[PDB]
């Protein structure tokens, strides 16, 4: 039993909108004379041979789990990606948060196309409103931040909503 390769999600967002990009990386041990990586998604190998694999403009079926394993590691947990499709997104690094974490909510367009006037709402009401588009920020989560997520915003003149987000917060 040699230790478990790890992936990441670069940027953290592990749902994203179609046409965003993501790279995912391999984090494990190599053997010297093999520094290959292998990837898996939904279970089956893929073509990236390298310890980044890089999805330039993602789209629905790149949603699902990948893995990934160095030489000298074992295969990694799967780490989940969602790819949506809208103009607009609530994003998360994970949708679980324990007590006093920090949480960073970002309300993402479709193709960064320029958004203002946001709100991010909670349990169906108005939480925080941002003129110009701008991330949300709660430093230190207590059970009062479980809920419902979604934002709202202005594209062009139009108003758009995204579909909503369940956070939960543990102990
Ligand atoms: C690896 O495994 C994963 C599974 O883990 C697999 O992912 C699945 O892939 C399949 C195949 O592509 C996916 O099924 C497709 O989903 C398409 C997108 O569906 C979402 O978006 C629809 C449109 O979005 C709306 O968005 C907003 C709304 O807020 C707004 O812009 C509009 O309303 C716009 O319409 C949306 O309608 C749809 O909602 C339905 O489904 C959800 C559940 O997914 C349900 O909750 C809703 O109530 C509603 O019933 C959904 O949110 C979808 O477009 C597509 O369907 C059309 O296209 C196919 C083309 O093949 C047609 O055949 C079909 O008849 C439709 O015309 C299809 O359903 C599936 O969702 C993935 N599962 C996930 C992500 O969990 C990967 O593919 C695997 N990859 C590999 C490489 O193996
Ligand atoms: C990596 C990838 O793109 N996989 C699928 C491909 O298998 C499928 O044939 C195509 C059809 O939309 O969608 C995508």
């Amino acid at each position: 039993d040699l230790p478990k390769a790890v992936v990441f999600l670069e940027p953290q967002w592990y749902r994203v909108l179609e046409k965003d990009s993501v790279t995912l990386k391999c984090q494990g041990a190599y053997s010297p004379e093999d520094q290959s990586t292998r990837w898996f998604h939904n279970e089956s190998l893929i073509s990236s041979q390298t310890s980044s694999y890089f999805i330039a403009a993602a789209r629905v079926n790149n949603s699902g789990e990948y893995r990934c394993q160095t030489s000298l590691s074992t295969l990694s947990d799967p780490v989940q990606l969602e790819v949506h499709i809208g103009w607009l997104l609530l994003q998360a690094p994970r949708w679980v948060f324990k007590e006093e974490e920090s949480i960073h909510l970002r309300c993402h367009s479709w193709k960064n196309t320029l958004l203002h006037k946001v709100t991010y709402l909670q349990n169906g009401k108005g939480r925080k409103y941002f003129h110009q588009n701008s991330d949300f920020y709660i430093p230190k989560a207590t059970l009062k931040d479980s809920g419902s997520y979604f934002c709202r915003g202005l594209i062009g003149s139009k108003n758009v909503s995204s579909e909503t987000v369940q956070i939960t917060i543990t102990q």
